[PDB]
């Protein structure tokens, strides 16, 4: 009875993954400073998590948890549809913000309702860890199935089908501020981890234009790492993991830039998808631990700061890529990962 939450959770975050990720192919302008509006295109996403998130964190205390479930599959039942008909790209702007904020609304109530139904930590460790694998799915399944569906309305048609399911499943079944680093230190492990991939993402083409599928094999080495190396973290404690897998993505951050012949450089990729996949698993029970440590027993803010930290990375990493490529290598985001990671070292 119990797994039907995980299985809910495990839709929604597939479903806002594969969302999310079948807006990279196709272009508004595609189809048809113009690039800086193209960023802006997916940092508004980004942007407006940020700006959503904290203040949408205390009303699950004060309410609840499913209430805002079903207005987050509402949310998202209304705003997909209007992809079909869009006019203008500022349209487009505003679908990007509601479906931003529908995916923090739709997340933030998972979380919260899996830490709160599960209070075993391997249990809450193994949820969280299949939650993290199903969206290392959706992120993978979601460029090759929108670019093979777009040749053969028909683009959104299938996800406009698929999204009922979820929603009739979901209507059947029916302090703020913290100045202690115990937190704070996962906060800034998880959001400078993210932000790695975040600046790798964009720099990649520039360099495979001017040499003449680059986060396939991130995608598929994140999706085989964290469902495996998940449940084992219990075993031991949390220090060798994080501090391994922070290592881990230093290095192959570090040893990835340069290459040269272009044959062997995805090889790299898999090393960066396993590690930062290996740390987000790792690191993602030690917050419920720390609330299980403090007195507060609700999981809602501690979360929302999670998923703050994690968005922080994707609201600007891209903005200034022109000058950092403009301006010794262009990336030193390893140096600081490694000289960060002895911060947690040590832990409860």
């Amino acid at each position: 009875s119990r797994k039907l939450i995980l299985l809910i959770v495990f839709i929604a975050l597939l479903l806002d993954n594969m969302l999310l990720t079948v807006v990279v192919p196709i272009i508004p302008s595609y189809l048809y400073n113009e690039n800086v509006k193209v960023g802006l295109l997916f940092a508004s996403k980004a942007t407006v998590q940020l700006l959503t998130n904290p203040f949408i964190g205390p009303m699950t205390n004060r309410i609840g948890y499913q209430i805002p479930m079903f207005a987050g599959f509402c949310i998202m039942f209304v705003s997909t549809i209007m992809f079909a008909f869009s006019g203008t790209y500022t349209l487009l702007f505003i679908a990007r913000s509601l479906q931003g904020i529908g995916s923090s609304c739709s997340s933030v109530a998972g979380m919260g309702m899996l830490a709160s139904v599960y209070t075993d930590d391997e249990e809450r460790g193994n949820a969280m860890g299949v939650a993290l694998g199903g969206l290392a799915m959706g992120v993978l399944v979601g460029p090759p199935f929108g670019s093979i569906l777009y040749e053969f309305t028909a683009p959104f048609i299938v996800l406009a089908v698929l999204v009922l399911f979820d929603g009739a499943l979901q209507l059947f079944v029916l302090l703020t501020l913290i100045r202690d680093p115990y937190i704070l230190i996962a906060a800034g492990s998880i959001c400078f981890a993210n932000m790695a991939i975040a600046m790798l993402e964009p720099a990649l083409p520039i360099w495979m234009m001017e040499t003449m599928v680059a986060f396939l094999p991130a995608s598929i080495s994140y999706l085989l790492g964290t469902n495996i190396f998940g449940p084992l973290a219990h075993k031991m404690g949390r220090w060798l993991c994080a501090f391994i897998g922070m290592i881990m993505v230093g290095i192959s951050i570090i040893c990835v830039p340069f290459a040269r012949n272009i044959y062997g450089l995805i090889a790299p990729n898999f090393g960066v998808g396993f590690a930062i996949g290996m740390v987000d698993s790792s690191m993602m029970p030690i917050m419920g631990y720390l609330v299980d440590l403090r007195h507060v027993s609700v999981y809602g803010s501690v979360y929302a700061i999670a998923d703050v930290a994690f968005c922080m990375g994707f609201a600007f990493g891209p903005s200034a890529g022109g000058a950092i490529a403009k301006s010794w290598l262009m990336t030193i985001i390893g140096v600081v990962d490694i000289l960060f990671a002895p911060l947690c070292l040590f832990l409860r």
